[PDB]
């Protein structure tokens, strides 16, 4: 029943002992955005140093109770949490779209990861086991995973139900409990995880929220009582061969640039296109991309949303403005969209951007500009490309288009990207194994390693025999 | 046929390319002892900026090598490196104690540690795998663990060769290169490794030695080439109930007090014993502490050999002087202990300390001494020991003595303490799973857990059909 | 709203295609009890190979379907089936008492086990993976864990539904369809799972119940489109007399007296220190005593009648055979007659506790699956351990002392697979960790079982040339 | 310095307590060969009942003494006995080629296989862990692998050495002691496994050795000491008309020529696309005519004698039937006499290519073991799939063609359960990712026959007090 242009928060923003509240000490006055309406939905209080204090002593206390836990009792909770955000899923992506922007479509897809995330880790829980080892003479040593204690865990605004999840459901399927921080631009998603836990039965304290800047973040960093805090060259190259299939070339390049209105360092931005391909293949993006749905994030058929804020639209916009400067030729896009609802007059708007005429010197091709803006650079040998494209980080993604499987895997074992894409490209999240695909599941070495993460492991040794002295 | 008060390096103490070599730059000056003697048994020079580019830039190009073998290769020479310690285990052992002071007992048990952990590592680099996944349509996404490039690993004066072999074999093992930073205490030992290996087969520059202090460690964290640096309340307790084996107690008190000298940070040096067995604990304890053979570290009876250096015999008698002035009772030792042996004269030794009517507000009961000094604290119940020791890191150890086990799980399970021994207490470095017991094992976790430091997981995304379009 | 003396199955007890059916042929014709009443509550038919033929077929189709399902498909319907299991988990444990006879109190904790087991394996099926490994020039290796197909599985009458759930559970997890078959003991209970699987969105034919005996049991082994068959001295208790009292008194009476000591598993020989023989033999006697004997039904019964009157009979004829050979019956032993009139035809009998037990009496040596507690008393470590240890592996073993030292050199010498120190729980074989509650089932379990109901498909993918030899 | 058509046996062939025996015991009397002259190497005798009890008690005395060592002792152990066999690599590749035929180079590739085994399962060993797990109020559960006692490994005639290897390795290195029964075919190579285990330090008795045919393998199974006994359509190879040419014709030659075809794993069904069809069939009879054929001990070797006489008549009977049932002989399927005589009276064979091969044809539907190439017509995909799917799981494939969508959908649709793509090695079926040269076992492959070889015992301790349901 809820939709765009009318929701106002009506409660407090921060959350501890289960309930939400005010709090008691101010770092600043933050003012939090519908993007599609331009309205202010929140004026909240960023948390200062006493509020940081009662969020981690609260969090401590529930710790003690929750560490104490079976792992099966621990399960058991998550699994009803998940449950509970499977049953309100429309309402939270709804939630989500109204502080954020994305379509419906695409809040839908980052609630599930969330609470497919939530049954992994419960699963996990309720499954662990440390080593049990023979040493001589009857006598044995073993190991058990503990959790840290209190756990902070820092929010970004492009993704925020879904780091709010994945950064608590291992933490908490620990033995831990966290105090979550989310990005000063998205502080409304995050109570609905709060809440939610709370009704699956988490003790009060166990996951806490502390709405904040920079100094709230610095607050939790150096509170004595936190144990660990979760935080969140060339860009991401998408290469396109003339031997690739060019309607799934098409498709993998709109889908890598202008979901999430392309607010995602994971985003393929760069795309390097083989000569013979060029003309045919901008020619198809332009179309395509012409005919990409704008509007209100609330309905179905929207697969474009507007940008986070303003400063970000006039950011994105002057990015066009410096690359049509240095050269560029702009095809389509990289100007404000003016919808006809009235309503969405105010809102953070603009048409995506395809450029043309791009080269590895102009500033649109080096930086992350984090708005709908896709550079095509012309590019003639598989060497080339390679040489162009190998200044990327390993934190980075890629994706090569080609039939030809030997270039692909030649192409894929050359880049220096962590996670490569041959004939498609996802835009997912970095945490995502498996490049964030639909049907994939998390396989057992992601959630190994993120348990590792949120905990440290103990040893025993039992003497069974006599002490052997060196003396 | 290599004996104390004769050793003096005749060669370079760096090692790039496959061969010794001086270095290139200098940030200092440093003299390397025979803590048995006091003998100067080298004059070197600390490695600057050029010199630490250069064992890099080598290390770069090993790496490139070296990364590129299957994982059957690296196995193959590493058990070679490993039969080569072993055959030369003796010689190795003599050049640790010449310039670390320790027993050539205790040598010899580091030196097995030493290969043990190449053949573990060398196992693991054959068997590696990485998953394998199905994705809907016949798609499939793939992950595989490669090596960061140049790894940095920087050394410790108490187990020189066995924190040169922990820290290179899982490195090398993955298919990286090391740059190996030796203490400037122990120059030495490092150098039989990094030969070791290029007798084994390792390309040229893959273990590399620098010699220096703080500013080539710095040259070292500081080079942009550097893929990873390998780093390395109250102190570790050991509790004595009345209820324990008397024997095992003491034999397990002096073993966890007077190896390796005490100059190790998991020494159980807080010895809480139980009111009722205290008198007869401290007389087993003063009978058996003046029983330790202190002498030239060399000779197959000797158990005690000298601290380190001059400056460190005299902290650790600096000590003794102020817990007496605090009110301790030194029952035997925490004096210069004087050799016959004329050769030995100028050595660093000192007789193994037994302090009694310890309190919790000594600083000797406070502070890590690094010495063999042993602070005994008389306890009343379980319930006030478990106070008075729960001010422990978890990155240090305990020990419990009881013969009822129940009483012994509860003590185990209340201590913050990583590594619990019951009924025993081994003195092993922190890396070492199971507390370092002889006939344990390394279990399999402990070189999953270090191959992940030392590797990246790179993820591949095949699309077998077509791309599924949002747009 | 269920109560005992009123229940009568009113449907067919076969289950194909998400509908209850009768076979469409005859091995024999059963009859299914209510323990407490002795009351009929089913006459049906055995099936037969037409039948079987049926079922196997039915599977297959379902296979084939769910086998093209992923992981997570498959894990959202095992977690929903999980889910319906815990709603229903008071009628499920209601429809299992009736049938079988144990307690409520029992009965809750076999289904506590089977909603645990599906979501554990559905955990198992969203997160499994293959191996990926590379070979020289780019080529690479991997392996993927395919179903079978068709899985059998073979129902014992001690542990209805939770066979069941333990074996379609992993089956059905991995990709494969099952015929399962209860025993002709306890037919009912099994198709509440089917009926469950079914409302979890399974598709139709993947979990079918054929009914039989014997003759069933063969055809479905010898069909060519079954894939796999999942089929269903003694276990010793020694006390030593520097154990807990209380602990090896309460040990000693879980150990034999749960499920009316009906398991192969339970501590039937307890071989007792010769100091402590008489104040531990007092003590056993006076808390068998007041071991509550009825109506499964109630909160507070901890006795419900044995299985059949077959089984009665052999079980009291065991007594009879005991006090021959020389043992002395403490307490128990005998045909008891409940307060409620509604439960005088049912399978009842008091609680044994047997004194005065040699190595050469047949209830020493013999598998009684019945309330019988032979107390044997013994004098030091050496001794028990050479009595004690003519145990199979596939037993279980418990021992109680205050020395862990003992307890543990003990434990080392003892042949039987699950050992218990200072305790002893009485659960299947399948359960890991002697079936402890707050336990978990660790990550070997569900990995080892995951690969009887599958098998490994390599592929290998060569990006380079050939390298031929000749 | 061995060479062709000098050795004879001069030792006995079984070995217990660490030395070579003469079995107590007569089951019968076999012949051993060298191949390639046709020479007896040794007249043996088969092992009785009484020759087999002797072996199973002396393994069980020293499975006693193994067991009780470390993992780590048993590591350093296996790690000796696979640098003896680095280190003696020659010695036992050129014994291996002198009673099996094959060539010295196909000889030191299993030779590798098998010291990468001992070396694989010694790590094992070493860092081998059970589960630890927290029960509530400071209670845990523990497991352990323990082995099983005395087992016993079946040999085969086409890989002796790696069998033996294969078999023992695992079983050892889980504490396990074991009685081998080579084939009577090749009795010689596993004696130089068990005399390198002893060299190694094993205790006397960890590998016995008994020769013998079907009798003696019955008198081993039947032992009632012995824990486990580990035992020993066809593969199709499709090739389609828009494939690399050199490397389906690489792929075809060694997927049926490599150890003469002998091995159940080789890819003798050719399907190949129509339009390639007179291409392929005329490049495979140009490379197939240039196979060195000759003494396996010389090094450009890639064709030996077969096993025995009555094996080579076998495959020659084969061929004659093939051509009367319609076939086109290219090339082979006739003796093969050597330009060497010592090498007269060798079981030598030219490689075989048929052509106009139909489905109800005999060599199509039976495993000749032997170089016996057959090629299939084919049109599409789909003709393909429904011709070549009544392939076992226990079976390979190989696909070739450029196409990758067109290799997954292929290699998706086939029931073998080795796989590849634009290749084919041919290795044996116990090997993971198809025996691949740089690629390594994994850790499953490991895991998975760890398990076979052991058993998992579970300790629970109770730290708190006994919960009583009653
Ligand atoms: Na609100
Ligand atoms: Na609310
Ligand atoms: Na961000
Ligand atoms: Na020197
Ligand atoms: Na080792
Ligand atoms: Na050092
Ligand atoms: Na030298
Ligand atoms: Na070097």
């Amino acid at each position: 029943p809820m939709s765009t242009g009318t929701f106002v928060v009506s409660q407090p923003l921060n959350y501890r002992g289960g309930a939400r509240v005010e709090p008691a000490d101010a770092s600043g006055t933050e003012k939090a955005f519908e993007p599609a309406t331009g309205r202010v939905i929140a004026t909240f209080t960023c948390s200062g140093e006493k509020e940081v204090n009662l969020a981690v002593q609260n969090a401590k206390a529930a710790f003690k109770i929750w560490s104490q836990k079976s792992g099966m009792e621990r399960c058991r909770i998550l699994l009803e949490a998940a449950r509970i955000i499977r049953e309100r899923e429309d309402e939270i992506a709804t939630m989500e779209c109204i502080n954020n922007g994305k379509s419906i479509f695409e809040a839908r897809l980052d609630i599930d990861i969330s609470w497919q995330c939530l049954e992994y880790y419960a699963g996990l829980a309720a499954s662990m086991a440390g080593e049990h080892i023979q040493l001589p003479g009857g006598s044995f040593g073993y190991t058990r995973r503990e959790p840290l204690g209190v756990c902070v865990g820092i929010g970004a605004w492009n993704y925020p139900f879904q780091i709010a999840s994945w950064k608590s459901a291992p933490a908490l399927a620990c033995g831990n409990a966290m105090v979550f921080k989310p990005s000063p631009f998205t502080p409304v998603s995050a109570l609905l995880l709060a809440e939610i836990y709370s009704e699956a039965g988490v003790p009060p304290g166990l996951f806490n929220v502390v709405q904040g800047g920079a100094a709230t973040g610095q607050f939790l960093c150096q509170h004595p009582d936190v144990a660990k805090v979760s935080f969140t060259g060339g860009k991401s190259p998408l290469i396109i061969f003339s031997d690739c299939d060019m309607n799934n070339a098409v498709k993998g390049a709109l889908m890598a640039n202008f979901l999430t209105q392309g607010q995602v360092c994971c985003n393929g931005t760069r795309v390097f296109v083989q000569k013979e391909i060029l003309d045919k293949f901008t020619e198809e993006v332009v179309k395509q991309t012409q005919r990409i749905k704008i509007g209100d994030p609330l309905l179905e058929d929207t697969r474009m949303g507007p940008l986070i804020n303003r400063p970000h639209l006039e950011r994105v916009l002057g990015f066009v403005k410096v690359a049509k400067e240095q050269g560029a030729k702009v095809l389509c896009g990289g100007d404000i969209y003016v919808p006809e609802d009235p309503k969405l007059k105010d809102g953070y708007y603009m048409r995506p951007c395809v450029l043309t005429n791009c080269r590895d010197d102009m500033t649109c091709v080096k930086e992350e500009i984090f708005g709908p803006v896709m550079s095509i650079l012309s590019f003639d040998t598989e060497a080339e490309v390679l040489e162009r494209a190998n200044d990327t980080t390993f934190g980075l993604a890629a994706g090569v288009f080609t039939r030809d499987i030997q270039r692909a895997h030649r192409v894929v074992a050359e880049l220096q990207a962590g996670t490569c894409f041959i004939n498609n490209y996802n835009v997912s999240p970095v945490e995502l194994p498996f490049g964030g695909y639909k049907k994939s599941g998390f396989g057992r070495e992601n959630g190994r390693v993120t348990i590792e993460y949120y905990s440290q492991l103990k040893t025993v040794c039992v003497e069974m025999g006599d002490v052997e002295s060196a003396f």
